């Protein structure tokens, strides 16, 4: 794959990233202001779907590692866990909303979160996307979805994990789709494989959908169901890992 042939997919991935940030900013506005207005109910129904935008751009969170750890960090990323004042973002607000069932003291965390999403948009505006970090970030995100997220660790309090899994798989697929034209040149069998693998994982999550387009609580998956998904998700990581090889990255 010639270097110049990598320019096209990246710039389209950026438009993609942009549209998700346009959608995130909006949904985070409605979401945060519901939190600050003490409407614990509205904020709970908006939580998972709001994050989908953020969870689809997670294959490149390294390119904004600081805003990542501000927006989407979790309790065990802080030495004082759920009562650490360094804990910010969705999952901090998730604790109050779902676990403790209140909005008390969440107004500060809400505005800071609104700030970070705006700052994330401002960043990516003029941020360049290394192709190996785009493909590589995808493969690893699949690696950690199968290895670590599978535990239910990301949304401890709401158990909205399947929303996030879906958004991760969708964001990762988008990348496979934008690179398929370069890949299919010498590895059509492999491109076809990757599609069928993603298709499998989507068909797997679809068993947990409801008509709204939402998902059952993650607890509802037995530890056997978890291991079956993990195996299917791990296949995705493997492919993205070999896809970046095949493209010369
Ligand atoms: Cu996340």
């Amino acid at each position: 794959v010639a270097p110049l042939d990598l320019v096209q997919p990246i710039s389209d991935y950026k438009i993609y990233v942009s549209e998700n940030l346009q959608t995130l900013v909006r949904d985070t506005r409605e979401f945060t202001n519901a939190v600050k207005a003490g409407d614990v109910a509205k904020a709970k129904k908006l939580f998972a779907s709001t994050r989908m935008s953020y969870e689809r751009i997670e294959p490149i969170a390294e390119l904004f590692s600081d805003l990542d750890a501000s927006i989407d960090s979790r309790a065990d990323d802080h030495e004082k866990a759920e009562k650490d004042p360094a804990f910010f973002g969705f999952h901090r607000i998730e604790y109050g909303l779902f676990a403790q069932n209140s909005a008390k003291g969440l107004a500060p965390v809400a505005d800071k979160l609104m700030a970070d999403v705006l700052e994330l948009q401002k960043r990516i505006r003029g941020l360049t996307f290394p192709p190996e970090k785009v493909v590589g970030g995808a493969a690893v995100l699949m690696e950690e979805v199968a290895a670590t997220k599978i535990s239910g660790e990301e949304d401890r309090y709401s158990h909205t994990d399947l929303w996030d899994f879906q958004a991760n798989f969708e964001g990762a697929k988008k990348i496979v789709d934008l690179f398929r034209p370069l890949v299919v040149k010498d590895n059509r069998a492999f491109a076809d494989k990757v599609d069928a693998n993603f298709d499998t994982v989507f068909k797997t999550l679809a068993k947990y959908r409801t008509a709204d387009g939402g998902f059952e609580l993650y607890g509802k998956l037995s530890e056997r169901d978890r291991k079956v998904l993990a195996g299917r998700v791990n296949t995705l990581a493997e492919d993205l890992s070999k896809m970046r090889g095949l493209l010369g990255l």
